[PDB]
């Protein structure tokens, strides 16, 4: 009734399952390629949400080696790691002093297990691409959000495999309002959103209001799913905030999908995507335009609602993004 050598291993680098740069990739060869599974058991009993639940440990375990499953092992970039990863860096946001105590257990079930599920099921390649191949995704979906509309069918439908259902000591009540902030924050992981995404944040921003401790405060659905949303949205574009050992990991994945994504068009044809071609595609420029544009202004106004929190994330992206400017002959 003891740990084996690797699940001891294992053990000490879940301690800094806390900690912003975890060595995810580490966990995920120590865990036999379980990462997901292995960081979501670990936050559910450090949140002790089985028992706020009453999920049977039995029934997450069996839950989660079938979501991770329905990652692809054969995608560099959208697979169980990067799942796992967003799952932890969402766990480490809603950890942060500026939301302490603010949100509830549902609202904590929600933001982690939209994380887990977020990209479940990606085939590696983008929206445009489906669409633009007349794919069955895009059809189902009506070309809308196809990817994330996918990830949460996918999410949801796993829950009806044998013994995997984790919600059903929910009431209907917990369920309704949990699978409602689980499809608001995963739809609102689709790029085409991230904009009005950040609109709604810099607003929140501006308004900002605060409690009696220096919390903050959030009195509407509106304004605690858009935080939830944002969260989530800051995780899933985390990767130039972590050490440069991981965010070069993270690159050299995303541009081994988009530079297969860019074969894929060429023998098709349909014209190549932004700076998704090995030949005039640069990589370093690629990564300063993605911090310029996207990531650096997103986090900096994720850095003013949780100000001081968010100040050594936002240094070590600013270090990342002079790293990548310097590299540019
Ligand atoms: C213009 O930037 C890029 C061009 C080509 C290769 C890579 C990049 C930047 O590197 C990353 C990109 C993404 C994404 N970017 N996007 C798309 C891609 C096209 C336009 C840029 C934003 C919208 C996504 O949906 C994800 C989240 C997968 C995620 C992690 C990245 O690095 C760790
Ligand atoms: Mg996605
Ligand atoms: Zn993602």
């Amino acid at each position: 009734g003891v740990k084996t050598e690797q699940e001891d291993v294992l053990a000490k680098e879940l301690e800094d399952v806390n900690k912003w740069g975890l060595h995810v990739f580490r966990i995920a060869e120590l865990s036999g390629n379980r990462p997901l599974t292995v960081i979501m058991h670990t936050i559910f009993q450090e949140r002790d949400l089985l028992k706020t639940f009453k999920i049977p440990v039995d029934t997450l375990i069996t839950y989660l080696m079938t979501l991770e499953d329905h990652y692809h092992a054969d995608v560099a970039y959208h697979n169980n790691i990067h799942a796992a990863d967003v799952v932890q860096s969402t766990h480490v946001l809603l950890s942060t002093p500026a939301l302490e105590a603010v949100f509830t257990d549902l609202e904590i079930l929600a933001a982690i297990f939209a994380s887990a599920i977020h990209d479940v099921d990606h085939p590696g390649v983008s929206n445009q691409f489906l669409i633009n191949t007349n794919s069955e995704l895009a059809l189902m979906y009506n070309d809308s959000s196809v990817l994330e509309n996918h990830h949460l069918a996918v999410g949801f439908k796993l829950l009806q495999e044998e013994n995997c259902d984790i919600f059903q000591n929910l009431t209907k009540k917990q369920r309704q309002s949990l699978r409602k902030m689980v499809i608001d924050i995963v739809l609102a992981t689709d790029m085409s959103k991230h904009m009005n995404l950040l609109a709604d944040l810099k607003t929140m921003v501006e308004t900002k209001k605060v409690t009696s401790s220096g919390v903050l405060l959030l009195d509407n659905y509106s304004d605690r799913i858009q935080v939830l949303q944002n969260m989530v949205h800051c995780a899933d574009l985390s990767n130039p905030t972590k050490p440069l050992q991981l965010y070069r990991q993270w690159t050299d994945r995303i541009m081994e999908e988009f530079f297969r994504q860019g074969d894929r068009e060429r023998e098709r044809g349909m014209e190549i995507s932004p700076m998704c071609d090995k030949h005039n595609a640069s990589v370093e420029k690629s990564q300063v335009g993605f911090i310029d544009y996207i990531v650096h202004p997103l986090w900096e106004t994720w850095a003013d609602l949780v100000h001081p929190d968010a100040q050594d994330i936002l240094d070590t992206l600013e270090d990342n993004r002079e790293w990548y400017q310097s590299t540019i002959p």
